[PDB]
């Protein structure tokens, strides 16, 4: 389909859930990244897919799903220049239940102040997933994320 999505999940204290992909992920194992990313399955809405993957990867319920970067596209090229292009709209959401993280999906995670995370994405972007860096680097999306919890 070439359809993907990304989710930045916040708690009631306004902290962002930064996750570390498990070592068993085929793609980007062991990398620190925004809360959840994924792809919708057959005849599933983007929203539905986000809810499904938050529940499966993080064991969590969410609310207030809000678009923060609808035009984001993720372009990846391999060492031979084979290109993969996919739309990847970005959303923010609020956690409404305690985490029950699936260790096959996520090996570590931290609730962190978004301002602090951005400091590191600027200083050492290579320590995080490339889509996390590219999503937060858009000024409008970053403003939306910084202000999401305060509405």
């Amino acid at each position: 389909l070439h359809l993907a999505f990304s989710c930045w999940l916040f708690n009631e204290d306004g902290q962002l859930l930064v996750t570390r992909r498990s070592l068993s992920k085929k793609a980007w194992p062991g990398v620190w990244t925004n809360s959840v990313c994924g792809h919708p399955q057959q005849g599933e809405t983007t929203e539905e897919a986000i809810i499904r993957r938050c529940r499966f990867e993080l064991g969590v319920e969410i609310t207030d799903l809000t678009p923060v970067y609808p035009h984001f596209s993720y372009r990846a090229t391999d060492p031979n220049g084979i290109v993969e292009n996919e739309v990847c709209p970005v959303f923010a959401a609020r956690a409404t239940s305690v985490l029950q993280v699936n260790s096959e999906e996520v090996m570590d995670y931290q609730w962190s102040e978004f301002k602090s995370v951005w400091k590191s994405l600027l200083a050492t972007p290579w320590a995080f997933s490339p889509w996390m860096v590219m999503q937060a680097s858009d000024e409008q999306a970053r403003e939306r994320l910084l202000n999401y919890c305060q509405r």
